[PDB]
């Protein structure tokens, strides 16, 4: 896809002072029923995301995809890997904009108590495999815990994808 007309100029305030690292298209699969068939066709949702890192910050992103993959899974059950929101790396997802009404269906999701396990594909040698995307619906931000651990958070997120 030979991008031509290429967008650009999205800085909105929504942080306090942060610095964009990463912009690019995160998308997910809802989870509407924990029995039906489950495949293709089902209710895919995508937004234009930005990750903004605070300023003179370890994560140099670059080699990051234009698109990651997204997990909805219920907050419930995150309760038991509370070591692992302890030990990460919390930025903060711009969305580009927020008012977009794919995005207050995110807003919908979360507002029901589910959170966003964002699977990472092959990125850059050695830095993030996965993180997660959590709507503080107090500051009206969306935050992205990334855990300095990774590997021990997948073993978890394993567990949760039961039902």
């Amino acid at each position: 896809m030979g991008h031509h007309h290429h967008h650009h100029s999205h800085g909105q305030q929504s942080v306090s002072n942060k610095l964009l690292a990463w912009s690019g298209v995160l998308e997910w699969q809802e989870k509407p029923k924990p029995a039906s068939v489950d495949a293709n066709t089902k209710l895919t949702r995508s937004l234009p995301c930005q990750v903004y890192v605070n300023h003179g910050e370890n994560l140099k992103t670059e080699q990051w995809p234009q698109k990651l993959i997204m997990q909805l899974i219920p907050q419930q059950l995150l309760t038991t890997l509370g070591p692992l929101f302890r030990n990460s790396r919390m930025v903060q997802f711009h969305f580009t904009n927020k008012d977009l009404e794919s995005l207050k269906g995110l807003y919908r999701i979360m507002g029901n108590g589910f959170a966003g396990c964002v699977h990472f594909p092959h990125t850059a040698p050695c830095e993030v495999r996965v993180l997660m995307l959590l709507y503080s619906s107090k500051k009206k931000i969306f935050m992205g815990l990334i855990p300095y651990d990774q590997s021990g958070f997948v073993n978890g997120i394993r567990q949760v994808i039961t039902n």
